[PDB]
């Protein structure tokens, strides 16, 4: 037992009601909901790995409980179950850091602090005294608090082949710890167990392709990043960019004339997207009907490949002649409005009168478009408030929720053709449902398994908070089948820098 | 002496732990999940207000508790809330029920039971004793349990003031309740407290048509009914009928076309509806794709109105020449093919050649179709399970998702022109997906209040678990308007007879 | 027991003085300022009726000790006094919420709270103890504060007598109240009680009218809104709008007269009104001199009514023939200039040459204009802060000071004639004056005596902070008149959804 | 390095001056012309010209034409902000300016480096820098 | 709605083992047949061991892991033996005709869980 910094006991004579917990709670070791990271050899020396308040949720009993609990006081224990081996070596350093100072991203500096060093050799069993740092008698809801950081003080390296550390915190409240002032449990504090409901992805909508089923978990080694505003959702604020949690209701857009033919293809006209959402025109809001096509057609192209809807005109009551025309952003010479996500798309049509108002459903794509060049978004600019551009942790790929879009044959003048595509969306906003109706430890990923052929074969995902969920994986592929038959079970709370033990093998 | 069957406090000598309560749970009082009902000189005589067990789950902090533990004993004092004023001149019993003892339709009978009979116009709590009634040292999940029931035992004769009276039940555990066993809290008993997400209505989408946004919330006198086989959701077996939890995804279907044509005239070709979730074309299986379309068109209605969709030849990769057509439900003479929800269509068109696949997308209803037409959905007949038709409450009307369909105008003579119309569902998926995740008590009806204008006006709703909303009405009205812009805020859990004290006035 | 929540005694072991109180402030109950509150059954369910944080302000004799000290520790007992009779059928929950903590809106989930619940048929007080909820020694101003939260439990469902229940709160010191640190008795806390100098309404001024008098107390219903930038006065943020403390000395203005005038008529010069407050013509300031006229004319109705001003020629040292001409704002087509609070007027005289200054002297009004049109004040448009369109509550209705204007008739050619007409002011800045000196409590409005005849008619008034006072009103009139010879009296602080008792009868 | 700014021309001209071509700043910071953002690229010159002065006094830059990978026929020419007569945007620090001289054409890309005062400027003019409005 | 069996399938990783009976054929000369073919039946299960099992019973809920002894010992061959009535075996590869001599005899091992790997895996390829 080594404890950095002494524990005081806070009286708790200020307290209305001293609620005790159940004896049984302090004498039970339970795993930290989230205290859970592996140490890897390319993990860089001064990383953190974990970073913990220290609070009635470093407990599975004591994070239940307090939700029924206006506040609370007392320190926990916690041991190191460190997964270790025989020939691997390194150093951690596990510091106190008290409330309102800021986490430092050296080890030199993190050293200032109260703190502990953990040698891999025998750093397995051994307790640390979490201390409850505070000037006040108890802690309300929402004051700041003191933090557990795990750094990587000397980086894992093994006389033999290579092994990942699985380390593990079990923690168990101080006999100190006590809650006050019981209200209904309802509260804030991110539920430590959270139950996914069952349901299957293919039954989930796909946001950037509302009109057709999700069929696959998709995974390519080379979709290292996503530029998305669609099916971008996060626990904290829900649906972020232009996404929204109706992405049928909120596929169609209309669009006015503007006098204008496009220069060097008198076909193409301009068009300009109305904003019902944004009609005074604020360039601190979309400029995009919301939850409209950001699919990406390419940079300087047009000759090449286009984005086909269903335009009609708006005569009374309905629409005029809806038939499948040939479309894309911006004009095709000038940046900030090709590959852009904003107002001005144009059409191609010699037909669009003055001041018309023209139904838009995006609906394929044309000429020389291919599934790499609708991955890539157009690029977003302005003060408005987009979705960015996200990447996952080396070593790790996104999954997709993959579609597929068929395509639309014309025999005729009347109409565009298009070709077979596949579409690929970072998160339906079904999964996300349950995951903010619960919320999420404060800087943790969930661990998801993905339950296949009833439990033969299981396949697991990190679900960030800021909604995506990336695969181990191993080898490169341009693209791996995942059936989308199975189902999500909540895992675990993981650190964004756990490294999942099952590997999907790309290359098979 | 409030205690008419005193208290048995077990030795607990089998437990093998014995956990404590918090101190402070026995001395607060916490209104019981559930726990509320109505009465008036309407109520049946005879009839059993409130069946409750006497259980943790009486009060929200045992009930929170007990999903850490796996057993629990020890008993429950309860407290009456009558909401009456001195007009109510009538006598309410309350009676503790033994396990394995049926429940008489008779007060005169529930005499004999350990009882407290108390009058409608006491303004004073009536406290009763609940004892724990087991054989057994404590209970476990799933054992038969002791049963408060509440009937009346005068009836309400004062015909002056006919006004319902609301009563809430609200317990403490008595000083000996005990937890034993502490376990993960993870359960599968709903929780006492749901926590809708605050969607608004107009961010759901409409499950009778996915692709355009729900924009009212409608109430309708003359509808009373339902049989519909989108937009059916149950808390318990999830979607019922042919609904589907993504209504976009699963919109569009595909058919065979064969040689033949309704006899009435040739341009109405036979086309074959193909199941892809039934190949085996089983009787108990359903005989329309899942999600399909469920508009009514009428008795006979062919030869002046159908249903417009969007089809086409089935081509290698997409499909060949996607036009607006007419379609309808069987053929139009024969009962059941007409109106009836089944496998067999037509086209109107003459270009079906023969055993040809091609889309079907519904988004049109044409001719003197209206909203009366597409509301009554066609019937089903087979063995297999379709949603059953509903119908709410005497004095209650369902609250509908209203979407308005614009409509498909067409100069040319390719296309076939519609008629805007607007179509109601019963309930939109995304309200009960927030549910699934908590789940109703057993038995109980979740009394929702909708806020608008940010709290000034507060709309008062009763969501059943057959998956609709109802709402108090006066008066008839022929589509009466609730802005569909507010959210949805949990009130409580109630009987489903309970009458909601809020009353929307049709007449205005 | 009375006290769900027990008082935690503090040691005072921080305070650098411990001061004690007159120990019959505990002894004597006081009302609590602001406690005061209606409910019927209009009232919207899930409403919080009363938000009280507990605080030496709850009690009289406290909040007047508490300004002469810097802190103060110890709950008070509060009772609560329910005005009902024998047909309120209902119940309400008075709960302690403890900071930090949000404010649910459903009883169900109050509950969970430390609360009591009362029927709103009992005649006697109910007690409940509001214990000092603090994790500190003891409170500073500016503190987080435990709350008092007051919620229909269940709603009055009785028909027969639908009249509005008056609620007050009435308090002491708990036994353990203490203070610290005696300080000079001067804070900027509102005093819990307001003394109007009682000065009569027509000895004060008329901000629309300074150079008439205030002759009467107006209601209207047919106004039911006010957009004026003059009158408009609020506790907070003292003057807005346009208004000024001195209206007299800011009624006179300034033009300077451009080369221009109206397309239809050579004879309406324009005039660009300057601006000595906004030199530099910033956006964000008002585009028109402090305290100018803002008189309706109408849309297009300068060829039947306008406005009339002294107007002269701007000589070295004061002004050249000065007398009465025609003029309105902006010009008479285009908008928003015509009926539109902004820079640019035109002069009716064909003698304004260019580039010269004019003095402008409002007093007119003219031509077919009506009390109708000069109620309804010119539009504002620009980026500068002007005064929000205001509306009484509904089932309430403005309270106007007004004036008299005389007609300016001339028989010869040289002036311009006017018309008599009403002017209707908001508020006059005299009584806001009294209030500025004692200010409101947050969230609170002053209900208001106004006694006439000596006190044999009293009339009761709300004057909101926003600075507009409202009465209860049955039945429409078009001009209900009240005598503005009596004296403004303060009755107590009520909630601005509070229903006066005392209503005013417009049929009569 | 924030001092040199590059504008775009437009068609027109200050009234009474044909010369006086309209031209407007680039802003790379606020491509969307946020108002809540600076209507002025970071650092450009603040130097005052006088309320209303573009007859006597003027600021003056180093002006040219980016051809191709840099500018081309840069040469000392004359300008100021605003465009004279209207207080709202004239000895303003707003986005659009004019560049005194016929050759300029739109909607090309023009190199500005302010460097001095030509007319009758004085140290007092200089030194009180045009309003800022937004 | 009559009870008929369910369609059931092996755990993922392992094949059913069949009961295979060559049927003869019927070959005529005459006009008097029809002139049948030679095939091969197989069924899941024969009734007298499952009969045999019933006598004991599964435990609830296990399945039997059984050895099947060829020729007086090695090799022996090990099967799972399911409660609804079906045997299954670890297999690598595919070999779509895979025998199995019928001259052996089970016998048990012992009670696993559904999920049980079995150590003795059949090569299908031959």
């Amino acid at each position: 037992v080594t404890a950095p910094l002494p524990e005081a006991v806070s009286s708790l004579s200020l307290a209305p009601t001293v609620n005790a917990l159940d004896p049984w709670v302090y004498l039970n070791q339970t795993e930290v909901p989230g205290g859970t990271f592996t140490v890897s050899s390319a993990t860089q020396p001064g990383s953190v790995l974990l970073e913990l308040e220290i609070s009635p949720e470093l407990n599975l009993y004591t994070s239940h409980l307090f939700r029924m609990y206006a506040g609370w006081s007392g320190g926990f224990s916690l041991k190191l179950l460190v997964a270790g081996n025989a020939f691997s070596a390194g150093k951690l350093i596990a510091a106190i850091i008290p409330p309102n100072i800021e986490v430092p991203n050296s080890a030199y500096l993190l050293t200032g602090f109260p703190h502990e060093i953990l040698d891999f050799r025998t750093a397995d069993s051994m307790e640390i005294i979490a201390p409850d740092i505070k000037n006040i008698d108890y802690h309300f809801r929402g004051d700041k608090l003191g933090k557990l950081v795990v750094m990587v003080y000397s980086p894992l390296r093994s006389t033999s082949a290579d092994f990942e550390i699985e380390i593990k915190l079990t923690s168990a409240p101080l006999p100190d710890f006590k809650f006050t002032m019981l209200v209904p449990p309802i509260q804030n504090n991110a539920l430590p167990i959270w139950s996914i409901p069952q349901a299957p992805p293919y039954s989930m909508v796909n946001p950037r392709s509302p009109l057709t089923p999700v069929v696959e978990l998709y995974i390519n080694s080379s979709y290292a990043t996503c530029n998305h505003q669609l099916g971008r959702y996060t626990i904290y604020q829900g649906a972020i960019g232009n996404s929204t949690f109706n992405p049928s209701g909120a596929w169609t857009a209309t669009c006015t004339a503007e006098a204008g033919s496009v220069t060097g293809n008198p076909n193409w006209r301009y068009a300009l997207l109305d904003l019902p959402d944004n009609p005074t025109f604020d360039p601190t809001l979309p400029p995009v009907p919301r939850g409209f096509c950001d699919w990406g057609s390419g940079v300087k192209s047009g000759n090449k490949q286009h984005l086909v809807c269903f335009t009609g005109k708006k005569f009374a009551g309905g629409f005029q002649d809806v038939d499948a025309h040939m479309w894309d952003y911006g004009d095709n010479e000038t940046v900030g409005l090709d590959n852009t996500y904003q107002r001005t798309i144009y059409i191609s049509d010699p037909s669009l009168e003055k001041d018309a108002q023209y139904l838009v459903i995006p609906m394929g794509v044309s000429g020389a478009a291919n599934d790499d060049t609708v991955q890539v978004a157009p690029n977003c600019y302005g003060s408005w408030d987009y979705a960015p551009t996200v990447a996952p942790p080396l070593g790790e790929q996104f999954v997709w929720f993959r579609s597929q879009l068929p395509a639309s044959k014309t025999t005729t003048t009347s109409g565009v053709n298009s070709v077979p595509v596949n579409v690929n969306a970072l998160m339906s906003p079904d999964l996300i449902r349950s995951a903010y109706a619960s919320g999420f430890p404060l800087g943790k990923v969930a661990l998801l398994d993905y339950v296949l052929f009833g439990g033969s074969v299981v396949r697991q995902f990190k679900l960030y908070p800021e909604g995506y969920m990336t695969a181990n994986t191993t080898g490169s592929n341009t693209g791996f089948i995942i059936p989308a038959d199975g189902y999500f079970r909540f895992n675990s709370w993981v650190s964004p820098s756990f490294m999942i033990s099952s590997v999907v093998d790309l290359n098979l």
